[PDB]
């Protein structure tokens, strides 16, 4: 009832780097709206943070969320506050390089600007049912590619 919107998401690639696809799952006011995307050449990291965001970037109000990810890659980022690190000197590293992804980190912090969220890091999907799912889609969307991933960048 009084009631978090509920977010789950999966991204995955076929090959690293490959072709590579999410899932992801809204669930809010009774109805659950699902998006999917397959991308003829990212990354497994990238393809699990555009789920993610895809998501959030979805809600067209104030919402309190609770996102439900497997995701290595996401849960090291938050739970090691890397975000907050990076905002505070610019989003470049020691180096003075931009950080990697830096274009999918910028639009989830904006997205976390807005909402309030609970983060539920899930290992395997025995007793996940909404992640198996986001899995599906995800290698599904794989397969029939049809979205060029413009912030895939080979050199590193």
């Amino acid at each position: 009832m009084l009631k978090q919107v509920e977010i789950f998401t999966d991204g995955s690639c076929l090959g690293n780097p490959g072709p590579g696809g999410y899932g992801a799952i809204l669930r809010y006011r009774g109805r659950e709206k699902t998006f999917s995307a397959g991308y003829t050449r990212t990354t497994n990291n990238r393809m699990e943070l555009m789920a993610a965001i895809v998501a959030l970037e979805a809600l067209k109000e104030h919402c309190e969320v609770i996102l439900s990810t497997d995701s290595q890659y996401v849960r090291q980022a938050i739970t090691q506050g890397w975000i907050h690190n990076w905002k505070k000197r610019g989003w470049k590293t020691a180096d003075k390089k931009p950080v990697k992804n830096v274009d999918l980190w910028q639009r989830l912090d904006a997205a976390l600007g807005q909402h309030q969220i609970k983060w539920e890091w899930v290992k395997g999907h025995a007793g996940h049912p909404e992640n198996e799912r986001c899995d599906e889609l995800a290698r599904a969307a794989a397969m029939n590619p049809t979205l060029e991933d413009t912030g895939y960048q080979v050199e590193v």
